[PDB]
This record gives structure tokens, C-alpha cells and sequence, in this order.
């Protein structure tokens, strides 16, 4: 449960969380509201788990791409920056934080690939891709090469492939059209053909990967590479006299790198939405706020126009923002993993000679569509070991009806399958979260687990307590007791499901007195409220 009257902020470990804490300190001094900054490990996978519960931090800082799933799961609150505030930030940054037409985060920082070049080899680096062949010929005669960059990962070759017309998902009217992917079009083929031709003419090696390119550039053996701000410190350390500039154009058009936008989102379950809004809009997203975070750890380019003008005195920061404005926001939808796989396969196959460019992109298109269809199926349906020519959505399979007859467990149908319920009286000694001695001797929970094991379907364990007559507030001791009881039951189920053909997900959640089943004004009613729910999700009914 989130603590009203204060703010808990999650930001990743590689950011300037100490400077974020300073901004929190000034927030406290000015308003008395204390701000706590944390960097939990894997916070991007923690947040969707705890916020679904209603727990978590009030503010989460992460790259914008994951916020799409959170927004889909309803974990983020819509934000309401006014017109004057939105004009303070670069317009394109607001597109990175829109889900179904609703603003759902504040853009902080901006990141994209750039052209990195050796100033001693190349004081005036080429403006166009097309002029790189002749440049490599000249540099080959010196014992050098023009350009080496990671050809294994489509993140790095996509800027050229998109330049003349390739795209991932058509972005029209603030939404991504997963039916309109632009891998198999002429622009994509023209770019991928140019890339393949550089390899056939020996200007590049098809095996070149991230490590090979970095070593060659940082050793002064190639005049240019393509990388992100995360690579600059290794170049600094190699002391190669280097610069950072706009990516070359292709057929007169900008290379279009994908843009990652560090964003700040507000938890939908937060009871401090007004405090969060005020911290972000009036303290963090300001020259002073951003500068404080940036001194701790560089943000790179930033969405806030006024501070970006200050950071852009470094020509490398200016180039990052320039490439980002010419690029495309990374789509925040799950179908991107079909796009990435399909394109990755296409490029290594065209570059290796295994396929022509047109066959490889033709296959990428049909592969991606098939992949997206199959991913949806595993979301919306269950692929299960089925009896051949009993419907467990209408008839509980044996031995469940027997277990339900033993006087301790009940069931009712649920919109997502079956809700099993058992009162916690008797399952646990008074005030106890360890399972009663009686339940252990009878193997109540483990036989229930063994009864579910031959069948698919995830489980959700939810503990509830009664509450005291006429109190409209929640008891925090009752909350933790229900959470501990739920965890005991879920662990015991997991253990007894070890022999299942399924590795189902089993979550546990304490609801305390928040979700009563009946009236707490009588013991008749309080009894009903002291219970454990097991939601068995075998499909929608």
C-alpha cells in the first residue's frame, strides 16, 4: 500500500538518482513533503507486478517504450500539463508518452544513435551514405577504412533502412496500426540494398558486430562508426580525437534512428497524484531540476527546450537531439518484438548472401505478421492437453467436487473461470499466517494443488479479513496478515504443483478489509469476510 502524504520515486540505477534526491529535498523544504528516491533492481519488471496490486511507487522513471504496456494495464494516471507547459518541451517528445490519445507520462531525456567520426582521419565527415564507397577506397590505401558498425542488430542498421521509406508500424492519429508494417516496401529495400552492396564491394564486413566495430574505431583503424551516448566514455578513455554528428542522408533523406525517451509516470493507484503532478511540473521539469539530475549523471539530450539549449553547447549533445528529431519514436507496443526479430533475420540473411534483399524483406513482412497473430493467441487463449472426442468451464474435474464436499472449501463461477473460496477460520489459528495443524494433517491445500495440476490455468491467491463494526478505515495489521496468509497458501500450491505439465503463474495478494463480501456489523457477516480466494483463470465465460 502506498503511503499518503509523501512520494516514493523509482528510477533506474544508472541514472542520477542522487540529483533526483536533491530535487526532492528542495520539494520538502518548500512544501514539507518528503521525497524518497529508490533504485530497485529490475524495477521495470517489478512495477507492473506491484502496481496491478495497488502498491508500488508514486512516480516511476523509465524509457518510454515500456509505459505502453503499463498504460494498457491501467497502471498509469493520465497527466494534465496545460498548453503553456507542453510548449516548454519539444513537440515530438509528447508523442512518446501518448497511449490511446491520453498523455500518460512526462518526457525527461532523449536518446538516439549518431555518426561518430575520427577527426584526425576525417575533419569533415560525409553528409551522405552514397559518398562512403569512394571515401573507403581512399582510406583503404592508407591502411584504414571508412565505416564499421554493428551489422548484427537491426537497431543499428534500421536508420538507413528507414531513411527512404521503411517503417515499423504506421503511426497515424496517435496510434500504431499493427496491420500496416513497412518492412516490405521499396524504401526499406533501397536502404537494405545499399547496405548489402557496401558488403559485396568490401566496404564493410557482414560479420561485423558491436564489439568488433567498437574495437576498430576506438583503436583508430576506421574513420566512422554508428553508436549511442552509452559508448562515449569508452571513446573518451581511448582518447581518439572524435566527434559526433548527424547521420548521413540516403537518397537525400535523413537516416531515421529509433528514439528512446526517458519518461516519468504517475502510478494510477497513487493517493498523492496532486503532489506528484506538482513535483514533476514545478520542480523536476525545470532548468534547476534537470541540471541537478544531470550533474549526478548526464541525461544526454533533454526534452525541455531551455535546458537543452544549454547542454547543446556540447556538439555531441546537439547531434543526439538532431538525429532524434529526424528519427522515429520507438513504438511502445508489444508487437515490436515481432518487428525486431523479423528485421534481424532479414538483415543477416541479405548481408550473408543467403537471400536477396527482396526475398529477405518479403519474408520479414510475412514472418512478422504470423508472429503477431501467434503472440495474440497465447494472450487470449489456452493451448492445453485436451481430452479427445468434459468441459471444465462448466464441470469441475475430479477430484475437485470431492474436495469441495469436505466442509472447508467453496466455489463459484467467475467471469475469468472459477473462484475458489475457503474461510480462514480453521485454515489458520487466530492471528496466525501459518496453515493450521488440521489443514496440514488433511493435506487440504496440497491436495487442492494436486487436483489442479492436470489442467491449465493460472492461479491468483487473495487474502481477506473481516473488519470491526462501523469503521470506515482499513487496519494495516489486517492487511499484512492477509498478505502473509495469501503468500503461505500460494507457496503451498506452487510446491504441490511441481509435477504439473504446466508451469502456471501463481500470484499472492493481501486485500485486508478492503473488499468485504458481507456486512462487518454482525459476526455472521465478519465470518464470511475472513477468507482466502483462489482465482482459477481457465478462460473468459
Amino acid at each position: 500500500k502506498i503511503e499518503e502524504g509523501k512520494l516514493v520515486i523509482w528510477i533506474n540505477g544508472d541514472k542520477g538518482y542522487n540529483g533526483l534526491a536533491e530535487v526532492g529535498k528542495k520539494f520538502e523544504k518548500d512544501t514539507g513533503i518528503k521525497v524518497t528516491v529508490e533504485h530497485p533492481d529490475k524495477l521495470e519488471e517489478k512495477f507492473p507486478q506491484v502496481a496491478a496490486t495497488g502498491d508500488g511507487p508514486d512516480i516511476i522513471f523509465w524509457a518510454h517504450d515500456r509505459f505502453g504496456g503499463y498504460a494498457q494495464s491501467g497502471l498509469l494516471a493520465e497527466i494534465t500539463p496545460d498548453k503553456a507547459f507542453q510548449d516548454k518541451l519539444y513537440p515530438f517528445t509528447w508523442d512518446a508518452v501518448r497511449y490511446n490519445g491520453k498523455l500518460i507520462a512526462y518526457p525527461i531525456a532523449v536518446e538516439a544513435l549518431s555518426l561518430i567520426y575520427n577527426k584526425d582521419l576525417l575533419p569533415n565527415p560525409p553528409k551522405t551514405w552514397e559518398e562512403i564507397p569512394a571515401l573507403d577506397k581512399e582510406l583503404k590505401a592508407k591502411g584504414k577504412s571508412a565505416l564499421m558498425f554493428n551489422l548484427q542488430e537491426p537497431y543499428f542498421t534500421w536508420p538507413l533502412i528507414a531513411a527512404d521509406g521503411g517503417y515499423a508500424f504506421k503511426y497515424e492519429n496517435g496510434k500504431y496500426d499493427i496491420k500496416d508494417v513497412g518492412v516490405d516496401n521499396a524504401g526499406a529495400k533501397a536502404g537494405l540494398t545499399f547496405l548489402v552492396d557496401l558488403i559485396k564491394n568490401k566496404h564493410m564486413n557482414a560479420d561485423t558486430d558491436y564489439s568488433i566495430a567498437e574495437a576498430a574505431f576506438n583503436k583508430g583503424e576506421t574513420a566512422m562508426t554508428i553508436n549511442g551516448p552509452w559508448a562515449w566514455s569508452n571513446i573518451d578513455t581511448s582518447k581518439v580525437n572524435y566527434g559526433v554528428t548527424v547521420l548521413p542522408t540516403f537518397k537525400g533523406q535523413p537516416s531515421k534512428p529509433f528514439v528512446g525517451v526517458l519518461s516519468a509516470g504517475i502510478n494510477a493507484a497513487s493517493p498523492n497524484k496532486e503532489l506528484a503532478k506538482e513535483f514533476l511540473e514545478n520542480y523536476l521539469l525545470t532548468d534547476e531540476g534537470l541540471e541537478a539530475v544531470n550533474k549526478d549523471k548526464p541525461l544526454g539530450a533533454v526534452a525541455l527546450k531551455s535546458y537543452e539549449e544549454e547542454l547543446a553547447k556540447d556538439p555531441r549533445i546537439a547531434a543526439t537531439m538532431e538525429n532524434a528529431q529526424k528519427g522515429e519514436i520507438m513504438p511502445n507496443i508489444p508487437q515490436m518484438s515481432a518487428f525486431w526479430y523479423a528485421v534481424r533475420t532479414a538483415v543477416i540473411n541479405a548481408a550473408s548472401g543467403r537471400q536477396t534483399v527482396d526475398e529477405a524483406l518479403k519474408d520479414a513482412q510475412t514472418n512478422a505478421a504470423a508472429h503477431m497473430d501467434q503472440s495474440r493467441a497465447l494472450r487470449n487463449a489456452i493451448l492445453a492437453w485436451t481430452p479427445p472426442q468434459i468441459n471444465i468451464m462448466e464441470t469441475l474435474p475430479q477430484p475437485l467436487p470431492q474436495i469441495l464436499s469436505e466442509g472447508w472449501l467453496e466455489v463459484r463461477a467467475d467471469p475469468r473461470g472459477w473462484l475458489l473460496i475457503f474461510t480462514s477460520d480453521g485454515a489458520f489459528a487466530t492471528g496466525q499466517s501459518k496453515l493450521s495443524e488440521e489443514f496440514k494433517k488433511k493435506r487440504n491445500i496440497e491436495r487442492l494443488g494436486e487436483a489442479l495440476a492436470p489442467w491449465p490455468g493460472d492461479l491468483e491467491v487473495i487474502g481477506h479479513t473481516d473488519n470491526k463494526p462501523y469503521r470506515n478505515t482499513s487496519n494495516n495489521s489486517n492487511l499484512k496478515l492477509s498478505e502473509a496468509r495469501a503468500q503461505t497458501v500460494a507457496d503451498k500450491l506452487r510446491e504441490s504443483l511441481a509435477n504439473s505439465k504446466y508451469n502456471r503463474t501463481v500470484t499472492s495478494v493481501g486485500k485486508g478489509d478492503q473488499e468485504p463480501l458481507d456486512d462487518n456489523a454482525t459476526e455472521e457477516g465478519r465470518r464470511r469476510n475472513r477468507r482466502v480466494d483462489i482465482l482459477w483463470k481457465i478462460g473468459e465465460r
